């Protein structure tokens, strides 16, 4: 059990925990709460244990990424905050604290890749990736080197690789909005008993396969849900729903025609609260927090007018497309014309770059200080475009979550969201230890006066908030085959990513 009438708050050893006792100074002499701030060792590792048996702090901050896990053994309660407060907040912040729908942690922080230089050996340092070549045929002539970054770990490359259009897993903006506008579709469309076979022409648009809850388009369907989605303005005049750019569009028609088809109201779901809750066993255990797949659960929240929740589509990977193939093969380029080598990792680069060898470097804020120490007059600013279109960095965004065993709920939501998530609070943190970019509207924009900082936040609002599912990891665990393939000369660009591609969707 959780000590009622108290804060337990965990936060990592490489963090201003001091500062986060001094906010919580101001708590305990306030209202007489006293705030024990602890900073365990593989805290980590260790609260998935405890909070699953009822224990562990009352807040714990971590990364954003770590509490999707987290959240899927229902250890994070779903925070409260209205939406006057989640306003004071970047709103692609929350996105990163969002699991089944639900927000399940307070944005803290946030942090992404920067592109780093000497500002003695390069004081204009280029907005585009196309540009490095020739910068460093001009850098070699004077025994230094345009640019070194871990090739290694595919963290470091994939900015180039999405830039152009590659992406893990598809996380539509306009995916609300989409089910909505493909749900007025569909009392247009005739369903019909069957297929149509050599035995049988029917005269509807779609049939639907009980036994398997699957439904098929008819010839006449495609045509004219083809014609309804292009004169709603969703879809080209002259495309194709099969054709592979219309992916998205394809998961749409399929899953509003089974949300209306296949799944009724009161039998497979419940409408609640506004929510669509599934009934999973027929009389069975009833309501849960569980969420059918493949865009069937948004397609019901569309058919019933409830607030549709986005998450990821774990079956739309762009690990081989036009855009991450065209990105990779310029990678790869640069080490065919020797401006990059295939082996440098980490320590190479860092090394590299901090006794002033190479004039760029590709790296985040952990890396700073390091430099400090090596007195290379450095700056940080915006990743080069790549034809024309922003470098996307992976942002990791440093959150405080609630245990969901907690009995001081609202003494934690009194903490983080009138204390801490402010410019008072978040100032007493980061002159501890610096926070980088912070969530806080207010306080990023005096923190941004700093142009290192300002160049955080610049790459990663152009980037993509981590993906905090299980199925990240296969991403990264095939792209860093596909890259070190690719770079090594072992597969083609294009061998290298169908590879990645097939691995991660089988």
């Amino acid at each position: 059990k959780i000590e009622e009438g108290k804060l337990v708050i965990w936060i990592n050893g490489d963090k201003g925990y001091n500062g986060l006792a001094e906010v919580g100074k101001k708590f305990e002499k306030d209202t007489g709460i006293k705030v024990t701030v602890e900073h365990p060792d593989k805290l980590e590792e260790k609260f998935p244990q405890v909070a699953a048996t009822g224990d562990g702090p009352d807040i714990i901050f971590w990364a954003h990424d770590r509490f999707g896990g987290y959240a899927q053994s229902g250890l994070l309660a779903e925070i409260t905050p209205d939406k006057a407060f989640q306003d004071k907040l970047y709103p692609f912040t929350w996105d990163a604290v969002r699991y089944n729908g639900k927000l399940i942690a307070y944005p803290i922080a946030v942090e992404a890749l920067s592109l780093i230089y000497n500002k003695d050996l390069l004081p204009n340092p280029p907005k585009t990736w196309e540009e490095i070549p020739a910068l460093d045929k001009e850098l070699k002539a004077k025994g230094k080197s345009a640019l070194m970054f871990n090739l290694q770990e595919p963290y470091f490359t994939w900015p180039l690789i999405a830039a152009d259009g590659g992406y893990a897993f598809k996380y539509a903006e306009d995916s609300s909005e989409m089910y909505k506008r493909v749900n007025k579709i569909i009392p247009h469309l005739i369903r019909q008993e069957k297929e149509d076979s050599e035995t049988f022409q029917g005269e509807g648009h779609f049939s639907v396969d009980e036994k398997s809850r699957q439904v098929n388009l008819t010839e006449r369907g495609l045509v004219l849900i083809e014609e309804l989605l292009v004169k709603e303005g969703i879809m080209d005049e002259g495309e194709s729903l099969y054709s592979p750019a219309n992916i998205m569009l394809m998961h749409h028609v399929t899953a509003a025609l089974r949300a209306h088809a296949l799944f009724t109201r009161d039998v497979d779901y419940i409408v609640k609260d506004g929510e669509v809750i599934i009934v999973d066993e027929h009389t069975g255990r009833t309501m849960q927090g569980r969420r059918w797949s493949d865009g069937l659960h948004q397609a019901v929240e569309a058919k019933e007018g409830v607030q549709i929740q986005n998450e990821y589509d774990i079956k739309d990977v762009g690990v081989d497309n036009a855009g991450a193939k065209a990105g990779l093969t310029f990678l790869v380029d640069l080490i065919k014309n020797k401006h990059m080598n295939a082996d440098t990792d980490y320590s190479i680069a860092e090394a590299a770059f901090n006794k002033g060898e190479t004039a760029m470097t590709i790296n985040g804020p952990w890396a700073w200080s390091n430099i400090d120490t090596s007195k290379v007059n450095y700056g940080v600013t915006v990743l080069p475009t790549f034809k024309g279109q922003p470098s996307k960095p992976f942002v990791g965004v440093l959150s405080a979550g609630i245990n969901a065993a907690s009995p001081n709920k609202e003494l934690a939501k009194e903490f983080l969201e009138n204390y801490l998530l402010t410019d008072e609070g978040l100032e007493a943190v980061n002159k501890d230890k610096p926070l980088g970019a912070v969530a806080l509207k207010s306080y990023e924009e005096e923190l941004a006066k700093d142009p290192r900082i300002a160049a955080t936040m610049e790459n990663a609002q152009k980037g993509e908030i981590m993906p905090n599912i299980p199925q990240m990891s296969a991403f990264w665990y095939a792209v860093r085959t596909a890259v070190i393939n690719a770079a090594s000369g072992r597969q083609t660009v294009d061998e290298a990513l169908k590879d990645a591609q097939t691995r991660i969707t089988k």
